[PDB]
């Protein structure tokens, strides 16, 4: 503690009569051989041991227009001192920098020839950022960029420094960290798309790629065992899978990294081949699997109109699942009609059976963990079985349970209006009514419906004929002359007045707020929702048959590879294309 | 009126010379304490940072938050809301110990209401008279402050629950009347919290 | 009249409403019990050890500055 500090206020600001002094100084302690403690001397006054930050991390964590005197210290004691074995290799204390070498601060920094000398002069590239700060738990609280040299130089868009930390001879590019992730892994998972910056992921990502060269990156799977575009579709990145998707490459002796073999083009038709590695059900975990049933990201109608995401659906889709609907709905409609015909007059009992059918159908909404319509077809169905059950037994409180049955069901015929595009549009914006604004103006409407009603029952008829006249004065009836037991009626009419005009400023209220909510809600997020739902039930049907009997996949192996004949038109690409050209 | 410049550059209503002057470095020495944000770490994305105090603060006896909060002649206090040590002091007060104290007026607000409910729909029978007598006083100040109607509402509905009492010690029929009307100026007051 | 007031003007009055609420309940305490303040002397000055995020500021200074 003697004169370190000065030394390290000498690298904070950069007086070089202080620094010139200094390392003739420590050269002169050094060559002083005080022999009761010769190597603690070293290791201790040159750096400092209360936060691990030593003399060299100090001045490139103050980054100064000093750049000779950070040359001079590079070339005053990490070369005469014969020291950088146990010296470049120093890591933190604490935990929220663990293990952080000067390689990533001094790329971090822009100072890229700073760390292209001092890794001249022997460091290791293979660091490994093990603070729970760089492995945070949200993007918010910290800085994840895959605690590797190569990693943040292509996180923060520097390719001339990863140019010259790839040519590096015992550098590694299939390296994998706590998280077992490799370049391709935390690249997508610093990246996002177009709408906040300027696509240097992806500008950069196709030279790590093309530099690598090598099929066995695009398979390291991480913890949770995920390929490295279904980590890019489970975090919902649109333009990055875009990439991913529609890859080619024109040159040879790289051929197995492309995946859009075009065969022939011709003016505005052009067909084309794709790959069937991860995008296809038949796998355990596929990418579409992941990118329909995915539900904490909005913009999934980004990634399903890519070419063989949505084109493999209405493959999987006119190909059975229209006529495995439709079967659904009329054996839903047929046992409607039978639960309707039961109810009124009274095979007579093929509801029971189909509904306990139905019932361990839908028995594994509490295993899954907007899925409302098993909630209500499970509902339909322990109501049928409950006003059997008691049917069976000599009560009349079964067809309390019919009646409500009957409601629930006929209501819910309405779930499968979905296929209809003009009518599923109607559908879904009955859902986002009911979700967002109904309930509010009912959870105003009920506290002043209490505040009024407890007032009238306190002015003395009972509570519930009180709360019954409010509401029949609320939709349109309802006689309010002279009520009994009033002291003065007068004070009764103009609180009744008052009710009215307050629920009239409550309604205009609330449909003048569900006016402003609509500014982009007309047809479009609709338009998504119900496309988004459209695939879920594909998904839904497809996954619902046996192992056999499933022939409806795509072309054989062209080493063994499936693909897709697509026939893709871009009329308006090509018009533009041969316009602009000449 | 004895205000210091970014208290007259708070009340005047400006945003973007208030924002200079809450977040303020200076690079080079010799001149150190004109700064005001002391940037210790920066890293890629996340970086923290120190602020001033100085009147920023409801420990003084004006500060500039009190003033943009209290401000009641210009119309745009959330563009001066949004600046940083007086967004990131309110999350703090507010976070910390507001939602509690907060959430206990809400609920006794809601037990006084309730009490009264069960008092006048039925007929500890009378906390709703000392409790009414407290919030009396407590928005008293309103015609010492001189878009608070929500004071108002809370006053007439503390002289209306305190003169049907007041009338039920008597022997009168215009009771009833004072206290229907206080039941119904009270749940619509609850609709405030 | 309502070509602005569709949830912009509703969302500031709100967020002012609730600041108004945060000052009025925060002057009612006594002179005691006000150890909810920020950090100590750094002459003497109170400061905020505050970790503010730009991402977007980042991402298009590191894009256009390479």
């Amino acid at each position: 503690r003697r004169l370190k500090k000065r030394i390290f206020a000498a690298v904070s600001e950069g007086c070089v009569e202080e620094l010139v002094e200094l390392l003739v100084e420590l050269q002169e302690l050094c060559r002083r051989r005080h022999d009761e403690d010769v190597p603690d001397f070293l290791m201790h006054k040159l750096t400092a041991s209360d936060t691990g930050a030593t003399c060299l991390m100090k001045a490139l964590l103050n980054i100064n227009p000093n750049t000779k005197e950070i040359v001079r210290i590079l070339l005053a004691f990490a070369e005469e001192n014969d020291i950088l074995g146990r010296f470049i290799n120093a890591e933190y204390t604490e935990e929220a920098y663990e293990g952080q070498t000067a390689l990533n601060i001094a790329i971090e920094r822009r100072q890229g020839d700073i760390a292209a000398l001092l890794i001249a002069a022997g460091a290791d590239v293979n660091a490994h950022a093990k603070g729970a700060f760089f492995n945070p738990k949200y993007q918010h609280e910290g800085f994840y960029f895959g605690e590797t040299p190569l990693a943040l130089a292509a996180c923060t868009n520097q390719p001339e420094i990863v140019q010259l930390l790839m040519e590096h001879e015992q550098t590694d590019i299939t390296s994998r960290d706590s998280r077992g992730n490799n370049i391709l892994h935390a690249l997508v998972t610093v990246a996002e798309d177009f709408k906040t910056q300027n696509d240097f992921v992806k500008r950069m990502y196709d030279m790590i790629l093309l530099r690598s060269g090598n099929w066995e990156l695009e398979t390291t799977r991480n913890n949770d065992g995920l390929t490295p575009l279904q980590l890019a579709a489970k975090m919902g990145k649109a333009e990055i899978l875009k990439y991913i998707l529609s890859r080619e490459i024109k040159e040879k002796r790289l051929r197995s990294l492309s995946r859009k073999f075009t065969d022939w083009a011709y003016g505005p038709v052009s067909s084309s081949l794709y790959d069937l590695t991860n995008v296809d059900t038949t796998t355990d975990n596929s990418v579409l699997e992941i990118t329909v049933y995915n539900t904490n990201i909005d913009n999934r109608h980004e990634m399903l109109t890519l070419e063989p995401l949505h084109t493999l659906l209405h493959m999987k889709w006119k190909k059975f699942a229209k006529h495995m609907f439709f079967l659904s709905f009329c054996f839903y409609f047929f046992y409607n009609i039978t639960l309707t015909l039961v109810s009124y007059y009274r095979g007579r009992m093929f509801v029971l059976i189909w509904a306990m059918c139905i019932s361990v159908k839908e028995g594994i909404a509490i295993f899954l963990l907007d899925a409302w319509f098993h909630f209500v077809f499970f509902i339909q169905a322990v109501l049928v079985i409950l006003s059997v059950f008691l049917y069976l037994f000599a009560y009349k409180e079964y067809l309390a349970c019919l009646v409500l049955a009957m409601a629930l069901g006929w209501a819910n015929m309405l779930y499968y209006t979905r296929g209809f595009q003009s009518m599923g549009m109607y559908s879904v914006m009955i859902q986002k009514v009911i979700l967002h604004d109904v309930l509010k103006f009912l959870f105003v409407y009920i506290v002043f419906l209490l505040g009024f009603g407890v007032a009238l029952a306190s002015l003395i008829g009972s509570f519930s004929d009180a709360v019954l006249e409010l509401f029949k004065l609320t939709i349109g009836l309802g006689d309010l002359n002279i009520q009994q037991n009033s002291k003065y009626p007068i004070l009764f009419l103009f609180l009744l007045i008052t009710y009215v005009i307050l629920t009239f400023v409550l309604l205009l209220n609330m449909l003048i707020a569900l006016m402003g909510e609509t500014v982009e809600n007309v047809s479009k997020e609709s338009e998504r929702i119900w496309r988004l739902q459209r695939a879920r039930t594909i998904l839904e049907f497809e996954k619902m048959l046996p192992e056999w009997l499933r022939s409806r996949f795509r072309m054989g192996e062209l080493d063994f590879r499936l693909c897709l004949r697509i026939n893709e038109v871009k009329w308006t690409e090509w018009k533009t294309h041969v316009s602009f050209l000449n």
